[PDB]
Parts: structure tokens; sequence; C-alpha cells
């Protein structure tokens, strides 16, 4: 037993990774097939990220400008092109260790697994949500762009996420492989606003469900609660309004439990509105609200990739 | 910027992970070279485990009782023995996935990354400390013994964990890879005693030093302290005692944040009397003690692995 964020195995995407270098800007790369995806801002200097005309940027630059390194042994760009926020460098080899892939546009509430790499090369997987304001709180330092974010289901990755920018909010922002940003976010150097976030109340419940399952149980309750009364409470504490279809959502979790889903809602109620008194959850002092139902499934038993 | 609990890029212990099999027992294996190494009770029934007498157990098996599984493909055992509590089965072919690898045993208060496994399958992937009492808080369900916990310094792979039990406390408790338990355990299935754990206040001071360079400033404040005014408050809220040696150990984060250690030390002595006030630090209500002063180095800058 126990509950631990946990991220997928990263061993199909580190094959992936790519340096891209133009001028003296050097970013992360996804070399897939024979086609290397990358930020289009590796081709600002420091002053064009104000406020770039990327078209323009663009035209000046050659398929020889393009330096692509995969570890030390490396690829020639036969073709450039921009789509929306990224670029796609055609080049020479078709990467010997693509896996099994597709691109895909997650939904807020949805969660992946990110692997934050610099300069080509893996450091370190990490777990994310794709908030409510399409923003995530990752762990992104300069030369962190094009890092991905990706989920695994069988031997298939399914890529979501390439990392941009961050905020001066101190969130993180990006694109989908098709290089259209999550969010209102545009990739110039500019003071940009992300919207109220709220709190994936699904997910919450999901994580309430998993520590009942792994013990921690106190928080359970006497009361009950409607769709409707609940809802009223949680757009007090901003908290994304519950819907019918979260409930069926629930259902394989409430099914294991023997918890229905408005008792999980009342014994939420109490806690939004007289807090954890000192208490704590799955060893946290917060509500959690970055598991999603499938994540609680999966590690509460399934947990398995090729 | 941000700040998570990252693990190591897994993909070369991907490679190492096989399934052993062994009467109904099936667990995970690691297959370095021509050997593989998993918990010794694969040799035990369900009956066997409450006390098992190893010696007895595993003169009654042969080489062609140990099916051992790599993907589909598979080894044939020309040698095993009992080395501690785990076993080494000598194989026909060497691992051509083998990474730079060394045995590490770890000293209590380091951290390690987990991959967790099923039926010789990654499965996910995340941060673990190895308790000052010889546990570890992780994620395990059964089949999952064998799976292995490791850190990475540059290409080389330090393995330093292999999951054997879970204690009916709900942590969780393995040996080294030369079958050494950490602590006082053994490998039956009997009720069984972890010690007192206290949090590992090198961790803390560094894991707030991490929240100073990411803009979370408020529990900075104006008073000061000595070593033991500290080590004084410290034994009251069973933290581990703080000696010169972790003093200097933080000189790196000091000297980065102009804050100096008994400076840090004197807010973090108001946080154990005053607690939070319902604040949070890092995005978190409790005082996050599983972040050793490497691994905030690492993330907030370096973070760079073959
Ligand atoms: C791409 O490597 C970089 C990722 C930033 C670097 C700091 N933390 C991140 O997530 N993206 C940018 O530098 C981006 C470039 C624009 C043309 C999109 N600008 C940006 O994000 O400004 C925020 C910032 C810059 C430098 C340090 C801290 C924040
Ligand atoms: C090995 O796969 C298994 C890992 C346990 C399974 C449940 N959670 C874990 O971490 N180890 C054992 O089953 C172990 C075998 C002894 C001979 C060492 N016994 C054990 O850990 O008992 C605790 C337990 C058993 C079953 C379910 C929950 C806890």
């Amino acid at each position: 037993s126990g509950f631990r964020k946990m991220a997928f195995p990263s061993g199909k995407v580190e094959g992936c990774m790519v340096q891209v270098t133009c001028g003296t800007t050097t970013l992360n790369g996804l070399w897939l097939d024979d086609v290397v995806y990358c930020p289009r801002h590796v081709i600002c200097t420091s002053e064009d990220m104000l406020n770039p005309n990327y078209e323009d940027l663009l035209i000046r630059k050659s398929n020889h400008n393009f330096l692509v390194q995969a570890g030390n042994v490396q690829l020639r760009v036969i073709g450039h092109s921009m789509q929306n926020c990224v670029l796609k460098l055609k080049v020479d080899t078709a990467n010997p260790k693509t896996p099994k892939y597709k691109f895909v546009r997650i939904q807020p509430g949805q969660t992946f697994s990110v692997l934050a790499c610099y300069n080509g090369s893996p450091s370190g997987v990490y777990q994310c949500a794709m908030r409510p304001n399409f923003t995530i709180k990752g762990s992104f330092l300069n030369g962190s762009c094009g890092s991905v974010g990706f989920n695994i289901d069988y031997d298939c990755v399914s890529f979501c996420y390439m990392h941009h920018m961050e905020l001066p909010t101190g969130v993180h922002a990006g694109t989908d492989l098709e290089g259209n940003f999550y969010g209102p976010f545009v990739d110039r150097q500019t003071a940009q606003a992300a919207g109220t976030d709220t709190t994936i109340t699904v997910n919450v419940l999901a994580w309430l469900y998993a520590a009942v399952i792994n013990g921690d149980r106190w928080f359970l309750n006497r009361f009950t609660t409607t769709l409707n009364d609940f809802n009223l409470v949680a757009m007090k504490y901003n908290y994304e309004p519950l819907t019918q279809d979260h409930v069926d959502i629930l259902g394989p979790l409430s099914a294991q439990t023997g918890i229905a889903v408005l008792d999980m809602c009342a014994s939420l109620k109490e806690l939004l509105q007289n807090g954890m008194n000192g208490r704590t959850i799955l060893g946290s002092a917060l509500l959690e609200d970055e598991f999603t139902p499938f994540d609680v499934v999966r590690q509460c038993s399934g947990v398995t990739f090729q």
C-alpha cells in the first residue's frame, strides 16, 4: 500500500531528446521519425523576444543555421517550417529509437509526466496537472524549453505538452505538439495574465478515495449532500463545479470503497468549511488535486506499461 | 524557477528489469551482466513465509526451477546462490543493456528514485528518502518486490535499494543489493518494529533554502540562534541533531542566498514552536524533509545526466 505522486517511466522519451541550436539560443527538441520539433523562439536573439516577428525572423534563417544534436551524433536539416509556435526541422535520419506515439491536446484537469531536459539531455521526471487556467506548476530553468510532457498507455507515448515560458506569476505555460498554446498565452517576453485558478474538484474526491483505500478514514463522516448543495459550497471556495459525469467517472472508486460519491462530497464540504484541524491525509496538510481518478486506480492496482 | 519532487530519468534502469518466477510467486529481478538479483523469498510458498528456513528451502530448488524472463525472451539459470536476503541467478546471456553501475549502501537521510515494477515491467518512478529509522514511505503492492531504488551520477547508476516488505505500520523495508536489510528487519511475515522516526533536520533547512531561492521568504526572520540552543528545540520536536558537518554541507546554499545557516535555524525554530499559521512554503502546509542539499542544488541549477 501507500500513495505517492508517480511519474511514468521515462525511457521511451529519453531516446527522443535532442539539442537544437540556432544563434546563441540552445534548447531541447523532440526527434520523432525524421522530424525535430522545438519552440520557435529558438530563432530569437535576446532583443527579439520582446515583440518578435517570427515570420520575418525565420526568413533570415536557412537549413544550415539549425544545429541539431542527439548525443554527439547529428542530423542535417533538409527542411524547416513553422507550425503555430513550433518549428519542425526535417532531418537526415529517422530516429532509430522512435516509440509508437501520438500527439494529443489534453484537457484541463488531466495529468502528465514532465521530462525536464537541458541541452538535449534528460535531467529529471515528475508529474504535473494542466490547471483549469491552462498553466502548470513546474520546475523549469533557462534552457528547459522544449522539454515535453507525456502519458504512456501501452507501449504508446502520448505527447501532450512542450514547454515555452514562465509567467511572472511563477507558473509555466506551453503548447501542444502542433504548436498551439494551452491558454491565452503568446510567445513573447511580456507580462502575461493567467486567469483565476480553480481547484479540480473531481481530482480531490479521487484522492479522498485513495486516502480511504489506504487507511486514512477520519474525514469520513455522518452527513450527506446534494449535487447543487455541494456546488454552492464549491463556488464559495473556487472549486470547479461537480457534474453528473464526474460522479460516473468516480463510479469505480465508489464501488471499491463502498462510499457513495455524495457521501464523499459531504466529507469534502466539511473539510472546506472546518479545515483539517492540524491533522493530515496521506501525509499532507492540504487538499491535493493533481491526481485524476485514473491515476488513483492505476496506482491502487493495475500500474503496468510496456 | 519552481521546485518539485523530481526523480531521476529511469531509462537506464528500465532495461534491467526482468521477471523471476519460482513456484507460484513471481516478482522482479535486476539483470546486470550475466547475473539476476531478486529477493530470496521468491522461493517461499504462502505458508513458508511465517518462519522460512531459507537454506533448507533453496536446497529443494535447482537451476531449472527458476524461470527468468526479460520481456518475452529469456535466460537460463546456470547457477544459483543466496547472498544474505537476495538470490543471485547466474544466467546464459549478459544483459546487452547493462548500464555502468555500482552497488552502494546509502546512509539515513539520503534520497533515491524508485522504479516501481510489476511482473518485470516498469510502472512508475518517484523519489524516496531513507528515513532515520531505515524505512521508506513508498507505494508498493503485491508483486512489487524486487523493484529497485537508485541514483544516477554520470552515466553511472548507483543501485542502493531492493524492495522486500511492507510493515504493518504501512511503511516499507528492503535491502541493499548485497542483500543486507536496511534496519533491524528480517524477511519473514511477522509483526516488525520500526523505531521512532525523526525528521531530517539538514534536509528541512535545504528545503527552506530552496524556498528562499524561489521567492517564498516570509518565514525569514529577525532572530538568530546557537547550535546547541537549536539542538535543544530539535529534540523537543524529534528532529535529528544538527552538527557542524551539516552546517558545512549547507555552505553552498548559504552562499547563494546570503542567509547564514543559524539565521536559517532561527526561522526553523519559530516555525516549529509557532506553526505556519495556515500559510504555505513552496505550496506545502508541512515542513518537507525529503530533499537533500544536493537535491536542492541539482534542481536549482546543474540538473544534467548522460
Ligand atoms: C525557454 O528555455 C525559457 C524557459 C523559462 C526560463 C526561465 N524559466 C522558464 O520556464 N523560456 C523563455 O525564456 C521565454 C522566451 C519567450 C520568447 C517565450 N521567456 C520567459 O519565459 O520569460 C520569463 C523568464 C525568463 C527568464 C528567467 C525567468 C523567467
Ligand atoms: C513482495 O512483493 C511483497 C511486497 C509487499 C506486498 C504488499 N505491500 C508490499 O510492500 N512482500 C511480502 O509480501 C512480504 C514477504 C515476506 C516473506 C518478506 N510480506 C509482507 O510484506 O507482509 C506485509 C503485507 C503483505 C501483503 C499485503 C500487505 C502487506
